[PDB]
């Protein structure tokens, strides 16, 4: 059965609630993006509307098969009535396609649900700049002031640097970088870019970025392994093993290994500036951790909150266990208790 907290109160609606069968009442099924936790129950067999983003739907009808006649794409930044209710579809600064969905409920409440997001000053002037908001439906992912994270360009300039680094100083290194999901595609591109390369990767991949709208990516792209020194594989084969694998397959072309797993947080975030991060490396293999976030750190995630001054907030992650909502809770009253609303 569908949570509580997927369900908007006062129209026929549910976000990310594809898993649970027919939802009783809802008439139209919003996704926010396109990541497995939030698809996950969709298919060429799905008969309900699916009110989404240009990208998202793409993705819908060329990787997961829905048909043409079930996808609602809807344009950012503009006005829309859906089963007759006013709704607007906000960039969400997280993966391509991604969205914050603002719902204008008949009876005068205004909903915000963010999606996941990466809180940015930027949102501070679109369409929410003009109205107030009753109830706030948050990414609470890294909801604790533990979780610091760089900016996304100290990350990437890190990486770009890094790459080139050690190209030129062997021009038989291959750079490997790990994906599973769409997002993060500025790591491998910008790598790529500065080391004068396309990005190779398998079919069913490039088949993905194909549905994104990212300009001049037949310029960046190819399934062609052996023309590129930039090669994308799953995140499951970033390790030792899986890369001694992968050296043996490129024919001796290569003699050396620089691999980047891009995660969110880890702990080694706690101690270590993006300047002084170090790989792990077993003989001609170095592996990076770099800690590119797609979603708010506590800092950028406050700072949205205390801006935008809620009624209600209700969290959409970590809201599994009593000591996780708690935390949560104790935050927001604080945030709210600060700001003065
Ligand atoms: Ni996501």
């Amino acid at each position: 059965t569908c949570p509580f907290y997927k369900k908007i109160p006062g129209t026929g609606f549910t976000v990310d609630a594809f898993q649970y069968g027919v939802v009783e009442g809802c008439t139209a099924y919003f996704l926010t993006h396109f990541h497995s936790d939030h698809y996950a129950g969709l298919s060429k067999h799905f008969t309900f509307p699916v009110y989404c983003s240009e990208i998202t739907g793409n993705l819908l009808k060329n990787k997961l098969h829905v048909q043409e006649q079930y996808i609602h794409p809807l344009p950012l930044d503009t006005e829309c009535i859906v089963n007759g209710v006013k709704v607007v579809l906000l960039d969400a600064n997280h993966c391509p396609g991604a969205v914050m969905i603002l719902f204008y409920l008949p009876n005068g409440t205004v909903i915000l649900h963010t999606g996941d997001f990466r809180a940015d000053p930027s949102m501070e002037r679109s369409l929410l700049a003009d109205q107030k908001v009753h109830m706030l439906y948050l990414d609470t992912t890294y909801c604790s002031p533990e979780y610091t994270f760089p900016s996304q360009q100290e990350v990437i300039r890190f990486a770009i640097n890094t790459a080139f680094e050690a190209v030129t100083l062997n021009p038989h290194a291959l750079v490997v970088c790990g994906t599973y999901s769409i997002g993060k595609e500025k790591v491998f591109l910008a790598i790529a870019d500065v080391l004068g390369s396309k990005v190779g990767m398998s079919q069913e991949k490039y088949k993905t970025l194909q549905c994104l709208n990212i300009p001049e990516i037949n310029s960046l792209i190819t399934t062609d392994m052996c023309s590129s020194l930039v090669h994308l594989l799953p995140m499951m084969q970033i390790n030792f093993k899986g890369l001694q694998s992968h050296l043996k397959k490129c024919g001796g072309k290569y003699n050396q290994i620089l691999a980047f797993r891009p995660t969110g947080w880890t702990h080694s975030n706690k101690f270590t500036r993006i300047a002084d991060v170090i790989p792990q490396t077993k003989g001609n293999i170095s592996i990076y951790g770099i800690p590119y976030s797609e979603h708010s750190s506590y800092l950028e995630m406050k700072r949205f909150v205390q801006w935008l001054k809620p009624q209600k907030i209700i969290p959409t992650v970590n809201v599994g266990t009593w000591k996780s909502r708690s935390t949560m809770e104790k935050y927001f009253r604080e945030w709210k208790l600060e700001a003065g609303y």
